[PDB]
């Protein structure tokens, strides 16, 4: 068996380096190996984890060896990975199997490489994706009864778990942290705040003040866009199905109008319904000469890329992942991405503050499935309120921001403890 | 029996005028007449509602008579009622026992004359701190079996219908409004986003931009006032006992500190926590000469006004629900509105939009008890999301907003119906 | 002759609060009391002002007496005066002629009494709209010879002294301090943006957020304007005639449209242009129901107020300076302050602060003509940046800013004065 | 004579694609050949312009060419010349002489080349730097008499214009647009308000939100890197030594303090000040852990570079233009382009729109010179404000803006012409 395979693994000092950068970046991380590198709580721990090899998530994979487990990893994607980062990682003596550019067999072995450890079978699960939960599911449920838990931090992995569930499949108990307001928060309205103009900017350098972005759906990520393109002077256009989503962008000052007729006025698309069929035909048509379009919801079923394949007498690539195409009616399209996440077609995905809160919410998990079994019944869990308050608090450090502290006669009189949960469930934030 | 009490029923023209001009402000109440009024859904309802006797609240009033039923009013404050709106309510034939100014005697024997109607007794409890719940169930515990249901707006209504759930004593099916979107967004944090800086100027006509604000706590109320004030050219610095706020505020670029530190420096202080000894005399002692202190949370117990009035060596009324003490140190404190809520002793309290949230939601869940109730055993039920989204709908015509509607091939993507919920249980907006 | 005219000086009392807490947000004055108190460098000087006599005039009042000066003073509207600040002046015993509700005559006559002082006529004029300044030359030419300068702070004024430099009238020399930065941006631009929504409030106490509020103008009053309500929530719609002040506002995400189609759109409605026929009857007949239109520009004639009266088929008054008209075709238009400044009928007007830069702008003038008499020629002048520059700075402590200074290394180096100016001419900040 | 210079002809196609995109980015310029086209009114003029050989610039050149003017050029830096937009120009049949990566024997030999053309010598002068005005002055002074004009949009070209002219050196017309509304605020506020954060995120993709920026100076660069900073989530902190920009900053709610003080704070720190010594070793060895370091302002004199290369222990290239150093206190500073321009060195520089309104100014100058030689003696000369709203003017289309236009009434009320100018010469915007 191999001992880990990656890329080149000469690419370990260059990717130690980037380690040593991103560090900086991820306190909630760094401050779980400054509380844990001596209690060891996730000692006995053997963690499978199947997420993108990045220079992020090798920071994720040093703080769990860190806190005391075994760890063995793989991607959760065919190109996500970053060689250097998984060097560095290999380099260190774990078992890493991922590299940018692998094939779906390849891609399904490298899973496989993580379920056994020097003296025995995984024993724990971080996912992304739930590609390591179907494996063991489907394909080594002799290993279920040996694994004591799950954390889960997609949409897709929870969906999943939760039809696994409904199904009578899912045998091992599961921590959803994809739903925790310190990852979702990030993972979504911060995340995509951070690299929407980045990725237009990259791709155009084009003026963002002064121009009309139709921003598709105010959700989290709808939010961050159109927060932060108003940022830069731009005229922002929401466009939704919920009207309590439209009503929050209108108490905003937005504009709320449907594709239909914004088309028509938008210089700049953004995509961020997670739902097909926002751009069409139809409203290509109508739009503006180099209209920008580009999607950051999901994959690439927002905007319909293929008819402008089918349709467009001209199709000129300015740069990758930048294509002008030009229309019967002579107007010029700019796709960014090829309808894809302009963010990571476009710019360098979220930055690793961000990756801090979604992993130090993986991390959480694992401490929690890990030492207190006895609490988790086979099913799928929310991820408990005082470790998502832990994992905002981890961050505060670094930001340099001072908390308060409840006396006592401050809790007794909200009825709460002074290290909280601070909030009920229902609690929107 | 007396067909009303109002101070001066005189005051109904001028009423009747304020209420036209409430109307276009709320769209929400409008959109149910508009709606309702061939079908009454209300029918054969008795309704006795306990809310403040407001020309916003006469606005309610009058959309449960055109959805069809009958209605018995008091206030639920013993200065909230304002005559005129009470005025015009008694002059439409609507029997309703408010006035500025009762006794604790006249406000509880307000509530009773709304128990029994012409031709019987209520059937449906509309409530607004849970008064009026507890009078029927302690007081007139026979009246419960003829009421079908009871809507509650607020938090400590909702508590205690919590208590009395817990304890057996509830004996009505109640729906809380206190936790939808549409009611706590506005009825929070737009609602005070609107009033802060106005409660502050018609008490000071001070200029906000370039003051340092401290505003304690960083919930709804917190981000509203925040954003309120740093809209005006003010540095905002929060204070924030639970981490995931706090993180919130420091994403949004405000400098997050301990008032323990924070007294020194700010400008103008802004108490949002609903906890108790937010500003206590030690801050008092090291504040800015002449520096503006509210509260714009819970009733009277955030800042510690008693302590101003025991350690000032003056305490000088600048104009009603403005005080300017003078301390040992030779400072001054502003404090506004004796430490109560400033946007209700120095303002006019939420606008008419605001309120038209929090009213449409009442009306919901009057509809749904009135004619759904084999859907709900006694117990306190959240509003159901697909009611919420309609209150939000309401109001998005008056916005002008055009919501986009799902195609059926993207509600089965999405795997929703085309009229939603859009969204499940846990999204928090 | 009098010693003063007053409306009661038994105000004294209460004008004397209303300073000692006016004086905390004017610290330009005070620090120029605590600069200049012992050197006194109006010594000598006999000032007859003509300035709406305020609670933050008066602190200018008594900041020249301190300064040196013998004062005595008279609004320039008879309207303007706020009594118990009269009072507080008079009270102190500086010749002060004024109340508010003057006729024609008794204004003139006010004027009239502040020329001649205990041993002998004006030699300093302290002028706010070049009332002083046209008596004087017009009725009193006898006295020119005597007066050393004249400084003015408003447009109509400067534009008064431009025609008489041009017509040889003008027989001393002027500075003219509303050009200068410090008094233009505080007067024109922070002034409105801290008053408008004020004054919208307090006449209709609307929920700004989600509303279109159209803004005539970009310039500075605009601009302060549009900020203000963006800083709400509303939407806001610009419309302008300079091609360069409509770029800037298309440069912050502002719809810059024509009245003519804004006048559909727009909930609120605010003029700011200076010029007359902003909004017409046909713009009217095209408003929404209850649509808020109010001037913050040019006295009042910017809205066509006239064809509102003589076209309405009501016209119910809210309140004061808050009339609701209706129109033939049913729909209701809110008119404020009667076309009016809505920030002086609607609100207080400027806040003390802002007052205070311009104020601090005419002591500096004053200071300049009288101990600079051999540097003014007959003519206008504008008042010497270091001054302008020493106005902020007055103003900086009370804002608790540090600022930095340049190192003679670097002074050299920018080729400036450690002490300033530090901007050339021509330069727009 | 080369009838051109460029490195690799065959990148035309290449540039010829990214100047079409360029166009429609480019509104005044294009607005320019659409209105003048027909009419050359440039004809007969032999222009010879020394400016960055940028894409931007090919597209003025062609607008040039398009009025009807020949064309001459030379890059005004030896590293400025994109070789694909000089390739596409060289190909059009204009005589280009500029690459990336001259030496300073070739860049002076570039601007030979365009003094003379194929029929004569150069009779008209666009400059950017002074360089070509200099060194005709200097070396060709025979030159000189044959000479229109000369237009200049840099402050080192018009303060050299300056001195020229005070030294009788100057002996042909120049027109300074350097000081002119539109290219101002776009070559100072706008353009580097869409840029810095796009160079800090491609240099390193850190998160912007949560990080205190330490912003030193005020100006228009420094308004527009805190307007950016701000719009990200990030707590801006001003540093100034002018009292009115510092008056300013606070009035938006920016902290405004000393370097000495903040640099023990910022996360982030961006110079704009165009002085010397900004950022000194002793603030460096007070900053937190990988601070960003970056000059947006003065080519490299604000950071102290020179001290870093002389104390730190390490300096690590993590990419081109991005250098990590480590220093004896163990801290490391990420300095970003060497100390030099940030949106120069790790972004595109200057957005196609920005540019445009540079360059539509320096037609604008050309045309005025050309056509109106009779209006204009030997000196430096503003452009009129007719031209700079007429430069404005050009851009309205692009950005939809329907501009409103006076009446005659309004005009005659207002004393200005229906087409401007309608500000006065000192007005500041
Ligand atoms: N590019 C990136 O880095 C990221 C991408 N995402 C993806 O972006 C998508 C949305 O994410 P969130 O904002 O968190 O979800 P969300 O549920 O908060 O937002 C989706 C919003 O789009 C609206 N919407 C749906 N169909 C629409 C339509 N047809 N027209 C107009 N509006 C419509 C919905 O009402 C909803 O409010 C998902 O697919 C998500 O997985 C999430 C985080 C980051
Ligand atoms: N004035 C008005 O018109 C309104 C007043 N309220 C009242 O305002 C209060 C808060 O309401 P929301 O903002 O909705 O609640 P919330 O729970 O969203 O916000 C309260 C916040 O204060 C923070 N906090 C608590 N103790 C603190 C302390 N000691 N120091 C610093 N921060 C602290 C908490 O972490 C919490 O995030 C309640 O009492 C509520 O009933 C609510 C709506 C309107
Ligand atoms: N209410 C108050 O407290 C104050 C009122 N003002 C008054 O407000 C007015 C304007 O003041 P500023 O903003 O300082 O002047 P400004 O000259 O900076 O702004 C006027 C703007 O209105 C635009 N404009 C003119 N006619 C227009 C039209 N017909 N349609 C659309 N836009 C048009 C102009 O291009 C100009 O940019 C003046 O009359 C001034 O005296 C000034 C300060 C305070
Ligand atoms: N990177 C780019 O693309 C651009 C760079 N610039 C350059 O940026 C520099 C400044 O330009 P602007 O903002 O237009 O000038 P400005 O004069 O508007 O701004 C400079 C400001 O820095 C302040 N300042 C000077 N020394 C200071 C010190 N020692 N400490 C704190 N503050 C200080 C001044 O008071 C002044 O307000 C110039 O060198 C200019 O040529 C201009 C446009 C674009
Ligand atoms: C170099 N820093 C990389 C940080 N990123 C990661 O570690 C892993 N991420 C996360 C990420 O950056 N984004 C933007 N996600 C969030 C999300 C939620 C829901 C649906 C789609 C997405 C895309 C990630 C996710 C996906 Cl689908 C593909 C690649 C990913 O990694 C990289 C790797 C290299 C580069 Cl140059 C950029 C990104
Ligand atoms: C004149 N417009 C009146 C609109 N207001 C109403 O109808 C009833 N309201 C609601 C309200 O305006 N606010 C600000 N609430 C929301 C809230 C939630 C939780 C705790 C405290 C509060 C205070 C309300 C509530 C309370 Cl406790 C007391 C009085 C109230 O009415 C008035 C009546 C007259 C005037 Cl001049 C102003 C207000
Ligand atoms: C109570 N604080 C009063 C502060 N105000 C003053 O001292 C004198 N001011 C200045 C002022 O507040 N504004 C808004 N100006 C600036 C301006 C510039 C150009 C054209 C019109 C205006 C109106 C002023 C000007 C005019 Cl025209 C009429 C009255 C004035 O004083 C008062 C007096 C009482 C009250 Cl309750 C409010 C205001
Ligand atoms: C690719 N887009 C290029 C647009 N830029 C240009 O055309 C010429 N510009 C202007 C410019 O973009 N900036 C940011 N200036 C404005 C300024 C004013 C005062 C002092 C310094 C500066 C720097 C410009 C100026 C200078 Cl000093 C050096 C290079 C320049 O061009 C390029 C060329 C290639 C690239 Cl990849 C980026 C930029």
């Amino acid at each position: 068996k191999l001992p880990y395979k990656v890329a080149d693994i000469g690419l370990a000092a260059w990717g130690r380096k980037a380690l040593d950068i991103a560090e900086n970046e991820m306190p909630g991380l760094m401050r779980m190996r400054e509380r844990y590198s001596a209690s060891k709580p996730l000692k006995g721990a053997r963690i499978a984890g199947c997420l993108h090899m990045t220079v992020e998530t090798a920071v994720l994979i040093e703080t769990l060896v860190t806190l005391g487990a075994e760890v063995q990893w793989s991607s959760c994607n065919i190109f996500s990975t970053q060689d250097h980062a998984a060097a560095a990682i290999a380099k260190a003596g774990i078992p890493v199997y991922a590299w940018k550019g692998e094939t779906d067999e390849e891609y399904l072995w490298c899973i496989e490489q993580t379920l056994y450890f020097k003296d025995g079978p995984l024993n724990m699960i971080l996912d992304d994706g739930g590609d390591l939960t179907n494996l063991i599911h489907t394909k080594y449920p002799q290993l279920l009864p040996g694994i004591r838990g799950i954390s889960e931090e997609t949409t897709t992995g929870v969906h999943n778990l939760y039809k696994m569930m409904a199904n009578g499949i899912l045998k091992v108990p599961a921590i959803n942290v994809n739903d925790s307001v310190t990852k979702s928060k990030f993972d979504n309205l911060y995340g995509c705040r951070e690299s929407l103009i980045d990725g237009i900017k990259r791709a155009t350098d084009v003026m963002i003040a002064g121009k009309v972005a139709v921003v598709a759906g105010y959700g989290d990520v709808g939010k961050g866009c159109a927060q932060a393109l108003r940022g830069f002077g731009a005229r922002v256009i929401i466009t939704e199905i919920d009207p309590i989503n439209a009503l929050q962008a209108a108490m905003e000052g937005y504009e709320v109008t449907t594709m239909d007729e914004a088309c028509q006025e938008g210089n700049i698309f953004v995509t961020t319904t997670g739902c097909i069929d926002i751009i069409l035909g139809r409203h290509f048509e109508q739009m503006k000469d180099d209209a920008i379009v580009c999607n950051i919801g999901h994959f690439d079923v927002e905007i319909d890329v293929k008819w402008l394949n089918e349709n467009a007498v001209e199709k000129v690539n300015i740069k990758p992942q930048v294509d002008r195409y030009r229309l019967k009616n002579g107007r010029r399209i700019i796709l960014l991405a090829e309808g894809r996440l302009v963010n990571l077609g476009c710019a360098m995905g979220h930055p690793s503050f961000v990756m801090s809160n979604s992993f130090t919410n993986q991390v959480m998990a694992q401490i929690e499935l890990w030492t207190h079994p006895d609490k988790y019944p086979v099913g799928v869990h929310f991820l408990p309120k005082k470790l998502d308050e832990a994992v905002a608090e981890a961050h505060l450090g670094k930001l340099n921001v001072k908390l308060t502290k409840l006396t006592e006669k401050q809790a007794q009189y909200l009825g709460m403890s002074c290290d909280g949960p601070f909030k009920p469930d229902h609690y929107r934030y």
